[PDB]
């Protein structure tokens, strides 16, 4: 009587998808959850992770190749992957060649979640929610600290956001961006921000604790439900700002260490299925990259252009590169500071 082991973002299944696997296969799931790529790609570089499969985002497994933690995905025992859109797969192959190793799981964006009366209270009715100017020039933050901001515990989507913002690559390699402006302007934002943090922002926002938010589409957007289905008045919102936004792809992977192989290959091959995937996704409030799935996924989530957004929002998207040594540093070290005082 076999196990299996997941290591999955929070709030990223719908509440019976084990529990259904479990009894159509009689396996046994064991399954924890992060909130950041880091803590995930520390635990896969200091040694076995104990877990047999996994979900980095694309950007993170894409360094993570090198390093060998992962083995290859086996297509035979992966009958359902001829569901997978071509297009996303392509996408994900930028950092995952010939789509050896992962399997891709949602996508979304890095954007802005926000309390929408209560911005509009403080900013007034013409607040810019339609920019990053709402959160990241320090004259609106000030105000915006009246109800509370939070920022994500994300290092590398943060710095590339703001680098965008002030008009530089995203992905810079001048070391001087990092530590002059990019630092300059976090560190002017920074007594307004009352905490970084991945995750908390979601029933924050939920339950009208904080007002703005750095975040990931889809969580905002369960914040949203969560509101509604609490019938406590609270209205959340989030925006794909016009200045554009990380995108990001998060995959499953299994590392080379995994000890229930077969199983995974039957987790993943039920992801692959379209009825169960669309149920995630109307759960979840992120796209998936299973192209059979659309017809499936309900039009709530469907129809939300900050979930499934159209090709002139795509146009504006951005994805994280790999970096150097250097780079790595100047940003850590910059980011330390920023965080300082916590
Ligand atoms: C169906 O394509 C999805 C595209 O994702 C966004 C990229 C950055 N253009
Ligand atoms: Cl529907």
């Amino acid at each position: 009587q076999k196990t299996l082991h997941i290591y999955n973002w929070s709030d990223y299944i719908a509440p019976d998808t084990v529990a259904n696997f479990e009894k159509e296969t009689g396996i046994k799931v064991v399954y924890d959850v992060f909130d950041s790529n880091e803590v995930l790609e520390g635990k896969l570089m200091a040694g076995s992770t104990g877990f047999d499969l996994v979900v980095p985002s694309a950007s993170f497994l894409e360094r993570q190749l090198t390093a060998g933690v992962f083995q290859p995905l086996d297509k035979s025992k992966l009958p359902e992957w001829k569901n997978l859109d071509p297009e996303l797969l392509k996408l994900v192959a930028k950092h995952d060649p010939d789509n050896k190793f992962a399997m891709p799981y949602m996508w979304a964006t890095t954007g802005i979640g926000y309390n929408v009366d209560k911005v509009k209270a403080v900013l007034g009715e013409n607040a810019p929610v339609d920019s990053w100017d709402l959160i990241l020039k320090p004259e609106n933050l000030e105000k915006l600290k009246s109800c509370g901001v939070s920022f994500l515990d994300a290092p590398e989507e943060v710095f590339a956001t703001v680098l965008n913002y002030l008009g530089k690559d995203p992905n810079s390699t001048k070391a001087d961006d990092y530590t002059g402006p990019a630092t300059d302007l976090l560190l002017k934002l920074r007594p307004n921000i009352r905490y970084f943090h991945s995750s908390q922002y979601i029933n924050d926002l939920a339950n009208g604790d904080i007002c703005v938010a750095i975040g990931w589409a889809g969580d905002v957007w369960q914040a949203s439900n969560r509101a509604k289905e609490a019938k406590n008045g609270v209205n959340v919102s989030f925006s794909i700002p016009k200045e554009g936004a990380m995108a990001f792809f998060d995959v499953f992977a299994m590392p080379a260490d995994a000890k229930n192989k077969d199983e995974a290959y039957q987790f993943l091959n039920y992801l692959l299925r379209p009825d169960v995937v669309a149920h995630i996704s109307d759960h979840v409030f992120y796209a998936n990259a299973n192209k059979a799935a659309t017809p499936l996924v309900s039009a709530e989530v469907r129809e939300n252009p900050g979930i499934y957004p159209p090709a002139d929002v795509r146009a504006k998207l951005f994805t994280l590169k790999v970096q150097d040594p250097k780079i790595d540093r100047v940003r850590t070290r910059a980011w330390t500071k920023v965080k300082s005082g916590k």
